């Protein structure tokens, strides 16, 4: 697609066999969902966003489908005010900004 | 121009007859500035996300040069820690996402 702005891009993803709302934000460098279970192993990670930086788990190579399109990658799970698509998958479906 | 999306979205504005570098940012509804002055009437506003909410300044009707295209909004000022060019803005300069 080409998605404008004049509202939220707000996408359906699917993880975990749920279908769920969110954000796709070029200004997030990571990926950050809320809380819910993931497999495998995590990782701590910091992250910085307006209000400073916050504590968060971080997953790797997760199957995760955004707007129809596959990714496989990492995903945060913590405290967030939306789910976030942020530019490690944005990257993997081929998103770009363009104007 | 299209702009992929390996790195942070960053690009020259001018606002106030300064230059800065801003991050384009499609998570963000409203265009936040560090701290600057800027003419005219403005309100307190609180603003939130990742890591909590700070107050800011919103000013209303402030023309800003974004990679070489103008355009009119509110532009907030506070503490944050990156100059953001949000939704507001990015639909003046016609800014899209596309995958
Ligand atoms: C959290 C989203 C929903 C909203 N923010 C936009 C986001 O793009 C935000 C931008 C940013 C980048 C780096 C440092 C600080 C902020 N990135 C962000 O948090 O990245 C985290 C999430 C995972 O990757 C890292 S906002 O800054 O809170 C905000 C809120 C209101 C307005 N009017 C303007 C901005
Ligand atoms: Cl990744
Ligand atoms: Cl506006
Ligand atoms: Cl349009
Ligand atoms: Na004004």
């Amino acid at each position: 697609p080409q998605i404008t702005l004049w509202k939220r891009p707000l996408v359906t993803i699917k993880i975990g066999g749920q279908l769920k709302e969110a954000l796709l934000d070029t200004g997030a460098d990571d990926t950050i969902i809320e809380e819910m279970s993931l497999p495998g192993r995590w990782k701590p990670k910091m992250i910085g966003g307006i209000g400073g930086f916050i504590k968060v788990r971080q997953y790797d190579q997760i199957i995760i489908e955004i707007a129809g399109h596959k990714a496989i990658g990492t995903v945060l799970v913590g405290p967030t005010p939306v789910n976030i698509i942020g530019r490690n998958l944005l990257t993997q479906i081929g998103a770009t900004l363009n104007f």
